[PDB]
């Protein structure tokens, strides 16, 4: 194939309509694609193929609302991209050399392999979670890794002349890509490789700190913060109100305003929980609510108002698609379950019965919880605390992995000791099923971390604990000292193994998985509102009230990224 | 300067220069092959925990806020009135409870006099909240520190 | 490493200044191989054209451990 394309041929001729669908037809039949594109025609009860078949089995293997241009373009109902789309064949078939020949002859080649990335490591995800496709998950998962270095050292060839090519380059509309940069490729694929690679970096530094200084410190973004007249002094511009709103346009400066806003937010809301959270009575002023509480309400709202505007300002334009977009990540997850969570105890709260009011003080004081949860994110600006926080995240993974393992031991020793402790037919017998069950659920887990009840499973504190059982007497010692010595010292170090398992997967690529969240924190606070850090509320008032280029331009990005990659 | 409170912080602050006097006296140490790495692991790993107190102290005082706020309701019967054992309960309780030292006659009302009235509802509430910090903190994020601390020990 | 407005090349610099000190640490070795003496006197010159410091101070400004733990450098120490 690479003899024929050097030798007299072009692919502008040679590949049309029907050659490019009878050669997604004869695909051999050990590859995923198959599988994929016969499921896809048993879904639309079609026994030919086609480019839409193909390319709905390509937006469902990208994902992430990604739009293939079989579906809108009139040639796949010369074609515009012949070595594109015949190379998304041979990357579709896991042909290894075949699709480096056609990505070594095609345009816009780091977006390939970042694409191509994408595509056979969620190939490789979705022949390891399905048991009707041959796992040749492996193949595929070094096949994206091939793909990923390649788009590696095309996007370093680009970095070594003309870094500022590279920044305008990783940040271009790509119509052949619907319309998505190499950054958001990259970030769809999860090419870790590609993020940390210094353009990408200094890219991400750029739109940081943007139209600012990249070296600015915190604390100068701070002081010049909430003292707008102090801007002009200190803060570095990397070019009157144009240096004010080039201040609060900074990421890095919602970003500290987000902190500082949020500290206080935090402050405030443990002042309601622990100091002032009163009855709601009709009787004196303002129901009794402390206007420390109305404050809390204020900016609860302004949260709300803020994950509105998340919502809607996503790429897409149907609802439901902006949804999908919305919880993609698990922060989102929390902004919501903390927002719903709080509605729900501010509901509770003027009702004046004594439970409904004790469930909402109990809702709010367990979702501060769940408000410090979503401010973990804050942590991933840092080199050394956002790895931590990716190990916390993978190790609670683990753990709600492990807790079956832990919980079909914690019942069943549970079951045993207060089976023998307290015979219910009988003159020890605790007559109660709730403080029965919640023994067997608690006693194990308290004894599990070396809390030994020695006192109280041997028949001692008979008023605070119960009579126990004379022949449990002898025996719980017995039962107590196999559980320690099998859950204590081997369930919880097998735990432990597992958390250091990780521990260690995560810590030797912690720079690279710092530099992937870093872009996920700058997406976090560049479409924030340009606005004052307590007044981003009336902000999201005054909205209510990527790059494109020249096409000549994009010929010349295309020539110069096409040589890089020669 | 003969006041009881002046000389108070006088011995105070002379009882905890020993240890400083101490950590001084820690070079002596790296005349040995084998103290003197140890002791360059002891100053990588407070490097290290310096690092990891913040995300320890975020959990703790979360956790501690969520605790002291549903055993003791502050517009209550059950009101601790007096800020500076709230804010000592929230830093302290789950700190010492890190270590295995489980509050349990104390979070779940019982001890009233030397702990205070804990409200019934966060009696049973305390326990599953301290299961669920138990999990997470003496078994997660602890065995992380240490896990730290092991890469800190395998580097040097 | 620490200034984001300089490129962060640090892994190939890093990799340079060791290259640099497995030259140092070569070159105080064959020095070593002959007459240790010499080698113990060229670690304590006054080095003039490197402000007055000597190759010792030189290799722990540096933190070069490679050349202190070379023997003739403990022995020196020693
Ligand atoms: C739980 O209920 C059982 C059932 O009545 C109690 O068992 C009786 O206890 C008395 C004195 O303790 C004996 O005289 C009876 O013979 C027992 N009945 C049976 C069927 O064994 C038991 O005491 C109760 N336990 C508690 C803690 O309340
Ligand atoms: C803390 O102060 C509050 C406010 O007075 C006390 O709450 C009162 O307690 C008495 C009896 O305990 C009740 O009759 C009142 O109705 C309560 N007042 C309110 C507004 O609820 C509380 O007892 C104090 N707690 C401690 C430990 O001193
Ligand atoms: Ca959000």
């Amino acid at each position: 194939a690479e003899l024929f394309l050097q030798n007299g041929l072009s692919m502008r001729e040679f590949l049309s309509l029907d050659i490019l669908c009878k050669l997604y037809a004869e695909v051999p039949g050990n590859t995923t694609i198959k599988p994929l594109l016969q499921k896809e025609m048993g879904k639309r009860q079609v026994k030919t193929i086609d480019m839409d078949v193909v390319g709905e089995v390509i937006e469902e293997l990208m994902g992430d609302m990604f739009e293939s241009y079989y579906r809108k373009d009139g040639h796949y109902f010369p074609l515009p991209t012949p070595y594109l789309d015949v190379f998304l064949w041979a990357v579709l078939c896991n042909r290894r050399e075949l699709a480096r020949v056609l990505w070594e002859a095609g345009r816009e080649p780091m977006a390939a392999a970042l694409m191509a990335s994408r595509l056979l490591k969620r190939m490789a995800s979705r022949a390891q979670e399905d048991n009707t496709i041959t796992d040749i998950s492996s193949d595929l998962y070094d096949h994206a890794r091939l793909f990923e270095e390649r788009a590696v050292g095309v996007l370093d060839e680009c970095f070594n002349e003309n870094e500022t090519l590279s920044q305008t380059l990783l940040v271009r509309e790509l119509d052949h890509y619907s319309r998505m940069t190499a950054l958001e490729l990259a970030v769809s694929a999860e090419s870790q490789d590609f993020i940390a690679h210094t353009s990408c970096q200094v890219l991400l530094t750029r739109l940081w700190m943007g139209t600012m200084a990249m070296n600015t410190r915190w604390w100068k973004v701070l002081v010049c913060l909430y003292l707008p007249v102090l801007i002009f002094p200190i803060i570095y511009f990397v070019p009157f109100c144009d240096r004010i709103m080039h201040f609060y346009s900074a990421p890095f400066s919602k970003f500290v305003g987000n902190v500082v806003g949020y500290l206080a937010f935090i402050f405030l809301y443990a002042y309601v929980v622990l100091f002032n959270f009163p009855r709601f009575d009709p009787a004196k002023t303002l129901g009794g609510i402390h206007p420390t509480e109305i404050v809390l309400y204020f900016w609860v709202f302004t949260i709300l108002i803020e994950e509105i505007r998340q919502l809607a300002a996503k790429p897409p334009k149907y609802i439901k698609d902006k949804v999908s977009v919305y919880f993609s990540d698990t922060w989102n997850f929390v902004d919501i379950f903390s927002l719903t969570v709080f509605i729900i105890a501010i509901i509770l709260r003027f009702f004046t019965n004594s439970r409904i009011f004790t469930a909402s003080r109990i809702i709010l004081s367990l979702d501060i919880i769940f408000f410090i949860v979503r401010s973990l994110q804050i942590f991933s600006v840092n080199r050394l605390l956002g790895p931590k926080l990716v190990m916390i995240q993978k190790m609670m993974q683990d753990l709600a992995q492990f807790i079956i393992i832990l919980a079909v031991f914690t019942i069943a020793y549970g079951i045993a000791l207060h089976a023998v402790m307290f015979p219910s037919p009988g003159i020890y017998a605790r007559n109660n099923t709730w403080v029965t069950i919640t023994s067997v659920v608690q006693y194990p887990y308290w004894q599990m971390y070396g809390e030994l009840f020695l006192d109280e499973i041997q028949g001692e504190k008979p008023k605070e604990f119960g009579e126990v059982d004379p022949d449990g007497r002898w025996l719980s010692p017995l039962l107590l000292a196999i559980y320690m010595v099998f859950t204590n010292i081997l369930l919880l170090n097998l735990l432990i193994a597992i958390f250091n398992y990780t521990f260690e997967r995560v810590q030797e690529d912690s720079d690279k998985v710092w530099k992937f969240q870093r872009y996920d924190l700058v997406q976090e606070y560049h479409s924030r509102p340009v606005f004052a850090p307590p007044l981003v509320l009336l902000g999201h008032i005054l909205i209510f009230i990527k790059i494109g280029l020249s096409p000549a331009e994009m010929e010349q990005m295309d020539n110069w990224e096409f040589q890089a990659a020669e």
